């Protein structure tokens, strides 16, 4: 049987006839095979998927939540996975660094000196803000006011620092880019190191990345879940939320999980990192990241019947949820 896979763009749907036919060119007539498909955006993918017109998107952790909502019901079925192949990483926790002894756990924020990644990005406001939601003091809406409402300043690179110049105290400008040195995954994390805010929302790996000596690393606690704070080297069971990295979604009546896996890890054998140079399964003439991204290692089947809540995670969907629905819900008393 065939899969068609969903393409966005005419980049992508090249690679995708181009995936097309080097399959043909390797594999034997009775394999899985791929039909490309071009839908003008994410969503239409997501739709088209679900009227039965194509058979399968790779979609950024956001969108699987979306894929899997009412009508679209879209369920996560291969994974996208990174790093080495023994220990390959496919999600990546959003966690919130703070300083040893800085005495104030999750449940303390309020009035403290936040440091972000970007404004819109997942681990540095989509999640932290999403779950601190029912906190930031209403009126909630726009968003951007109720979080400069809430920290007594922070530096979200790309705020509105203008109707809201308290989000780029720690950061005035709010530079969008890397001129900005408080930026990103590191800036923000150095907004932290300096002293520049009290907390760093980044994803775990960063303090690692940015601190070569555990004994440095030993002068960071991690902000868990609970009102508790656990060391740096225990993210596991002391993070924000639960993120994927890139997913291949189906429908899930109907799907074609069985056959999609199939297609691609036989891709990944032939065509996967580094077993030829004829084509690339993630690596494109004609642009970076079509389809697949280019730093993925290759693919993982996800467990089997397992929805996009559950594959998300409580965190994550509670986040998104607040952040779309904007309602925080009424209380016992």
């Amino acid at each position: 049987k065939t899969v068609r896979w969903c393409a966005v763009s005419e980049h992508e749907a090249t690679k995708c006839q181009s995936f097309r036919d080097h399959m043909k060119s390797v594999i034997p007539s009775d394999g899985p095979s791929v039909a490309c498909v071009k839908k003008a955006s994410y969503l239409d993918c997501i739709r088209a998927i679900a009227a039965n017109e194509a058979d399968a998107v790779t979609l950024d952790a956001g969108l699987v939540y979306d894929a899997y909502l009412a009508p679209n019901n879209l369920k996560p079925v291969v994974a996208e996975f990174y790093g080495s192949k023994e220990d390959p990483q496919t999600f990546y926790y959003a966690v919130a660094v703070v300083k040893k002894d800085s005495g104030f756990q999750m449940n303390q924020l309020r009035g403290k000196k936040s440091c972000h990644t970007g404004l819109g990005r997942s681990a540095g406001w989509n999640i932290p803000i999403g779950l601190l939601y029912c906190d930031l003091p209403e009126p909630r809406k726009p968003l951007e006011k109720a979080v400069a409402n809430f920290f007594s300043g922070s530096c979200a690179p790309c705020a509105d620092g203008t109707d809201f110049p308290q989000l780029c105290q720690l950061c005035p400008g709010c530079g969008c880019s890397t001129l900005n040195q408080y930026f990103g995954y590191s800036g923000a994390f150095k907004c932290l190191k300096d002293g520049a805010g009290d907390v760093a929302f980044v994803k775990h790996s960063t303090i690692f990345e940015n601190l070569a000596n555990k004994a440095d690393r030993d002068q960071y606690e991690l902000l868990c879940l609970d009102n508790t704070r656990k060391p740096v080297d225990e993210y596991k069971d002391c993070h924000l939320a639960q993120v994927p990295s890139h997913t291949v979604v189906a429908r899930s009546m109907g799907g074609k999980e069985d056959l999609i896996w199939e297609l691609l890890n036989q891709a990944q054998e032939h065509f996967g990192k580094d077993k030829s140079k004829e084509f690339q399964l993630f690596s494109s003439p004609h642009g970076k990241d079509l389809l697949f991204k280019d730093s993925a290692h290759g693919f993982l089947k996800v467990p089997p019947r397992m929805d996009a809540k559950m594959y998300l995670g409580y965190e994550y969907v509670t986040a998104i949820r607040n952040l779309r629905e904007g309602t925080c819900p009424e209380a016992p008393t």
